């Protein structure tokens, strides 16, 4: 055997709704992710400036 | 041996992730330390605005 493969897991309609599923479900995470570290670079920025300023 | 060097340290698939994500990091950097520096710029600014009524 030169290689095995698993190609096409599948339920007929289960399938493509799964595979939106996941696409839907990364955007979601994407958001979640880059509020929270936005929220905290801005943090930190405040403090540099609170910093620089003193 | 005139000269060696090491060429083309890849693979294909990984070599345009590679660039693309230290460009982007890079840029991070950039943004961090052109901020700071800015910072005191302003703050240079500031000083001799003082001096300069002074």
């Amino acid at each position: 055997l030169d290689d095995v493969s698993l190609t096409h897991l599948t339920f007929g309609k289960e399938f493509t709704e799964a595979v939106e599923a996941k696409q839907v479900a990364q955007q979601e995470a994407e958001r979640a992710r880059f509020v929270v570290e936005k929220a905290e670079q801005q943090k930190k920025a405040a403090i540099i400036s609170a910093e620089g300023d003193s």
